[PDB]
């Protein structure tokens, strides 16, 4: 199976589904956090960059025009690990400005 996250594998769905997440929502489960890691790394290993860059820019814009500080650092704990598996793959960690 592609990469999803929630079933969704197009970014179209994969936008709307996040944006649902981190609006409606106002104190995020541990286990959505992990789940979008989890989705994040598969990207990487099956080799669809593109996508987590794409996936990684929509949260950064959501999550830090949010108001709850939570999301802020959900942001933040979310690129860490990401950056992790980039560093191990690829030895080097994703250009986000």
């Amino acid at each position: 199976a592609a990469p999803n996250l929630a079933g969704a594998v197009e970014f179209s769905d994969v936008k709307t589904l996040l944006k649902e997440w981190i609006t409606t929502i106002s104190d995020p489960m541990e286990e959505d956090i992990l789940q979008v890691v989890r989705y994040c790394t598969d990207l990487i290993e099956e080799k669809d960059l593109e996508k987590l860059d794409l996936v990684i820019k929509y949260m950064k814009r959501l999550m830090q025009q949010s108001v709850e500080s939570v999301w802020n650092m959900a942001f933040d704990f979310i690129l860490d690990n990401v950056q992790v598996v980039l560093q191990q793959t690829y030895g080097s960690t994703l250009k986000v400005t």
